[PDB]
């Protein structure tokens, strides 16, 4: 028993990030066969940043600009291209740890491990949801852009996100793969006004069954509701709508607990309206919806990878 | 900005986890050099764990009857031997994945990064502390035993936990990697006190710190203290007492932000004395004792 926000292994990310250098600008980059990836604000300065023409400023920069290292070894650059918000750079060797991967554009409210580097040598590793707004609540500091988020289905790494900036509000937005960005923020140093941020509805009901499971049920009580009346209660307290998709994906949950998905709503309804009375789940004094149904599958059946 | 609960990369400890089998009892060890380390009650039935004696039960055992697997390759066991509560097993091959690693005996109220694994497959990884009553609010399931504790120190992996049980309190309890248990625990199936569980003041202050660095500065009082002062309120609170050591440890963020360690543990007082008015601090809604002064450190300065 007990309960973590807990992360993917990293192992087979840790042997993809390498450093990228162009100018005064040092940043990460994912090596991934023979192509690095990376944000394409790599080739500005901090003027450049308040509107950059990237068509442009790339036309300026030849393959010996971008500086690209691997622990001590430096990879020849043989070629660099655009796509979207994404720098590709192709380099002369494959990178002989290359996992199986894909890259997979993730949904709202859904989860991700991000490993967080700085000069391309891994940091540490955390779990992320992408937010309702598009944005992450994430830990980044100076030279920690190009640091990528992941899943791991079975043997397939499944990159979901790069790190591409942190805006004045003190949150992360970032791209995927293919370098579109998440929400509506662009690579440039100008005001870019993040959504109002709600919760994630079906997440935070996921981590009450986790709760359950867990031999903390104090929040069960007696009442039902409908989704309907559910649904008015949330909108008040900026909670997602709850539709029939998301108490079909809370079947398991319900199934292996013997708690109808609507009889913990009522419980949810209760604890929204009167608090939580200075008490505590899975140890947090605060509702948490950083956790999917199938992440709190995956902790209490015990999946490897 | 920004501040996450971040555990270090693990892909140097995911090279060195395996698969040990013996009788029925499947659980995980670790594969450095020649040796692999595992919980000595993998030798135990589920009857044996009431009252088992080791010597005893591990005299029936021959090098034959312990299966160690290494994802598909299985290893030759040329020994075995029991230190303390760990089991030692000689294998014909030094691991080639063995990192540059030490074992160390951590103290009470550090931390450091746990790779849970199940059949010698790594599931995840998430950061632990020492709690000071020597236990650890983990997640942990049946063959999640043999799961190791670590810190990452440059190049070098220092082993600090093995887990061998669940208290029935729901906490963790393990050893060092020279299966020493942290605490009066013991490898039997019986009711262990785990004893009162104290918050580490030290670390609350560094996340204080944290929070500051970070924006987050509304707890920040005009009132200042004395360490006596402030122990007197702590010792009401569960609170490990705070020595001078634990002020000069802080120093770094102390500077960093230009607020004295006595006028944080007076920012703590009202805290503890008033509670949080139903407020936050770095997206929470309790005080974390969970990150070191070095754990903030290196999350503020970035440090790989």
């Amino acid at each position: 028993s007990g309960f973590r926000k807990m992360a993917f292994p990293s192992g087979k990310v840790e042997g993809c990030m390498v450093q990228v250098t162009c100018g005064t600008t040092t940043l990460n980059g994912l090596w991934l066969d023979d192509v690095v990836y990376c944000p394409r604000h790599v080739i500005c300065t901090s003027e450049d940043m308040l509107n950059p023409n990237y068509e442009d400023l790339l036309i300026r920069k030849s393959n010996h600009n971008f500086l690209v290292q691997a622990g001590n070894v430096q990879l020849r650059v043989i070629g660099h291209s655009m796509q979207n918000c994404v720098l590709k750079l192709k380099v002369d060797t494959a990178n002989p740890k290359t996992p199986k991967y894909k890259f997979v554009r993730i949904q709202p409210g859904q989860t991700f491990s991000v490993l967080a580097c700085y000069n391309g040598s891994p940091s540490g590793v955390y779990q992320c949801a992408m937010r309702p707004n598009f944005t992450i609540k994430g830990s980044f500091l100076n030279g920690s852009c190009g640091s990528v988020g992941f899943n791991i289905d079975y043997d397939c790494v499944s990159f979901c996100y790069m790190h591409h900036m942190e805006l004045p509000t003190g949150v992360q937005a970032g791209t995927d793969l293919e370098g579109n960005f998440y929400g509506p923020f662009v690579d440039r140093q100008t005001a870019q006004a993040a959504g109002t941020d709600t919760t994630i509805t079906v997440n935070v009901l996921a981590w009450l069954y986790a709760a359950v499971i867990n031999g903390d049920r104090w929040f069960l009580n007696r009442f039902t509701t409908t989704l309907n009346d559910f649904n008015l209660v949330a909108m008040k307290y900026n909670y997602e709508p709850l539709t029939q998709d998301h108490v079909d994906i809370l079947g398991p949950l319900s199934a292996q607990t013997g708690i109808a998905v609507l009889d913990m709503c009522a419980s949810l309804k209760e604890l929204l309206q009167n608090g939580m009375n200075g008490r505590t789940i899975l140890g947090s004094a605060l509702l948490e919806d950083e956790f999917t149904p199938f992440d709190v599958v995956r902790q209490c059946s015990g999946v490897t990878f």
